[PDB]
RNA sequence: AUUUGGUCAAUUUGAAUACAGAGAUCAGCAGUUCCCCUGCAUAAGGAUGAACCGUU
């Protein structure tokens, strides 16, 4: 965390108001700095410790909320646009195969066969 | 001592597809107003110059 910076959400605000906004958007606007704030506490706001209830399931991933924290969902949401969470293991996977095909010979290996699964896997 | 504040929208429906939702950023120039300078025009208004005699 040597070279790391912050923008800040002051800065932030500041920066988009100097536009023909009305007051929604500025109200939006002001309201951005927390879910930032909520997306890097994340991982100690959304657990059975802090809340308690239904334990569900964010579309397309393993992101399992605890509570619809609404801030962090969206922001879980734009991180995981994309299917992001299938391109990554799907990714993954293929690094594996690479790396099998890569050292076949070594550890005795005859083929290395990607299973095709349910999308949803 | 329990619980509500926790429903994705959109499309195809008679649950499936979707999966968060669809120009950005950098840079010119002109115009708008006011000001200053400059050249020209238009009016007006000066100031001044230029030999030597004139017209029935």
């Amino acid at each position: 965390w040597e070279g790391l910076f912050w923008e800040k959400a002051s800065g932030f605000e500041d920066s988009m108001q100097f536009k023909k906004l009305t007051h929604a958007q500025r109200t939006g606007l002001s309201q951005i700095p927390n879910r930032r704030f909520t997306l890097w506490w994340s991982p100690t706001i959304n657990r059975a410790n802090v809340y308690v209830g239904f334990l569900v399931q964010l579309d397309l991933t393993g992101i399992f909320l605890h509570g619809k924290i609404p801030t962090l969902k969206i922001s879980l949401i734009q991180i995981f646009r994309a299917h992001l969470w299938q391109k990554i293991h799907e990714s993954i996977v293929f690094d594996i195969c690479q790396i099998l095909d890569g050292e076949l010979d070594v550890l005795q290996i005859e083929s290395v066969t990607k299973e095709t699964v349910h999308p949803r896997k």
